[PDB]
RNA sequence: CAGUUGACUUUUAAUCAAU
């Protein structure tokens, strides 16, 4: 114990002794600190309501001890509101002595105007509920390093309040989602974490042991293999907003353990799905904004329908700057390693992914669907029914990141495990992202999926763009940490 | 930088003073 904590805990014991109770059970809260703020707008200086009376609780932030006239800040959920305490009239004017900055304290009283003309509580009576054992780190000088921030979210959100309004934006984005699938006519569901084999995206997985059964399962990488499964079964509008863990490093982008989207629509094309998403963020962002237009970075990305539409293949060849089809491979290789000697040990069929991360994933800030992907990265999208070797999927781009896939599905037993037995071999050459397959869900397909289309959608992903945030850990709650 | 210490009956990163 150092000094600075044994001087509260001194102040803890007079304050009992005084007669107060250490760690009361609740305080009667009447009022807001805002909801005071809100009533008495502009109300003009040195006014009184006496009639009126509140009763507010929060944790002191400031505290101007002027003698025989005191002041401070309490600190709510909903902002600061300020208090004032005077001998001949707030009891035991002696024992606030005995509060510090960051105590948890709760007062009853009437508002009133100081002479500057900022609302204020006048004190009548006070209620000591917590005695905190530290000091607060002011904004000043306290809580400017990001990875303390983190690490004590709890101490972020007390120092920085503008923190606590992007959780709260991030909630009314998930409940606008939620009401719009809920109302849209599909199916709220939970499908299992702890998988025996996993699928559906390239990362690899967790791995955890379980005593009862004695048998390594694996985390769940992604939530389409258990909801193609219902759709099998008779569910035709299924959707999971659930928690993913994927084994890779942390970035801007991605973090281990992350919340998605999954929507099913059974007898539906990536067309269909592409209307709904389209109808999911124009509203989306025109309730939370009131335009169509979206802050992030010192850009107004704008969502105003209809989306941009582009081809994969039609997009890479202009901006990559390719003489040839970007589908033949072999051609590719050679572009990539004389261009590209970056992408030397990168495999053929990855090389498309990374090519056209970089020469047009970042010029794609507006929301822009990407229509038509290759066949070699994408195993799960149905063929295309015109143009040869590409798949009818589509990526939705925004802020110059992927917040969207959605494929065609894939029903054809045949052609799914050839390219399940296609990735089965890409794992033996030398790949840690390409999952094993999932034989219950080939048999799934076998008694016969109906033809669908299946949406993703990055939760945290698309919280940073509405939130306007740089790195995905400003858009978790608590992010992971290597402790010490 | 806080805490301590004592001052101070509309101050708001309250101020002065003491260790
Ligand atoms: N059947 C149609 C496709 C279904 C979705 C598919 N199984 C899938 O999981 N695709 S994904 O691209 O791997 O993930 C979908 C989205 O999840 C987000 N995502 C993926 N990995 C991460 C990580 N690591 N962190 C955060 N967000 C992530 C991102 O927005 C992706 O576009």
């Amino acid at each position: 114990m150092n000094d600075q904590t044994r001087q509260r805990l001194l102040n803890l014991e007079a304050l009992v002794e005084a007669g107060f109770a250490p760690y009361p059970y609740r305080f009667p809260k009447t009022h807001s600190a805002e909801a005071i703020l809100k009533a008495k707008r502009g109300a003009p200086p040195e006014s009184e309501w006496p009639e009126e009376e509140v009763a507010v609780a929060g944790r002191l932030v400031a505290l101007r001890r002027m003698g025989k006239v005191t002041f401070a800040h309490l600190l709510d959920e909903t902002g600061r509101i300020q208090l004032y305490f005077q001998r001949d009239l707030t009891p035991k004017y002696e024992l606030l002595k005995k509060l510090d900055v960051g105590d948890i304290l709760g007062v009853r009283g009437h508002p009133f105007t100081t002479k500057t003309g900022e609302v204020t509580v006048k004190v009548l009576d006070w209620t000591p509920l917590v005695k905190s054992l530290h000091p607060l780190p002011d904004k000043w000088h306290g809580l400017r390093d990001k990875e303390v921030r983190y690490r004590q979210r709890y101490l972020d959100l007390i120092v920085n309040p503008e923190v606590r309004e992007v959780f709260r934006r991030r909630s009314e984005i998930v409940r606008y989602i939620r009401r719009f699938f809920e109302a849209k006519g599909f199916l709220e569901v939970e499908t299992p974490i702890l998988q025996p084999t996993t699928g559906g995206a390239e990362a690899r997985p967790f791995k955890t042991y379980h005593n009862a059964l004695d048998h390594e399962f694996y985390l769940r990488i992604s939530l389409e293999l258990y909801l193609k499964r219902l759709l099998v079964g008779g569910y035709e509008k299924v959707f999971e907003i659930g928690r993913n863990f994927r084994n890779e490093g942390i970035d801007h982008n991605h973090n281990p353990e992350f919340t998605m989207l999954e929507a099913y629509w059974a007898y539906a094309d990536y067309q269909d799905m592409a209307g709904l998403v389209e109808e999911l963020l124009s509203g989306l962002v025109l309730h939370l904004f009131g335009s169509h237009e979206v802050p992030y970075q010192g850009r107004v990305l704008n969502f105003k329908p209809p989306f941009r539409r582009i081809s994969f293949v039609e997009a890479l060849k202009e901006k990559a700057g390719l003489p040839f089809d970007p589908l033949d491979l072999e051609r590719l290789r050679l572009w990539a390693d004389a261009h590209h000697p970056e992408l030397s040990q990168v495999p053929n069929y990855k090389l498309l992914d990374k090519l056209f991360g970089i020469y047009v994933e970042p010029e794609l800030q507006d929301p822009t669907f990407v229509f038509d992907f290759p066949l070699a990265i994408s195993p799960l999208a149905k063929r295309h029914r015109e143009k040869p070797g590409l798949v009818e999927r589509w990526d939705l781009y925004a802020g110059g990141m992927e917040l969207a896939p959605c494929y065609s599905e894939l029903n054809d037993p045949l052609d799914q495990r050839e390219r399940f037995l296609e990735q089965a071999r890409r794992r033996k050459e030398g790949d840690e992202e390409a999952p094993e397959p999932d034989e219950d869900f080939l048999l799934a397909l076998e008694y016969g999926m109906p033809p669908a289309a299946g949406l993703g959608l990055g939760i945290d992903r698309l919280a940073m763009l509405l939130t306007d945030q740089p790195s995905l850990r400003d858009v978790l709650l608590f992010p992971l940490l290597k402790p010490k």
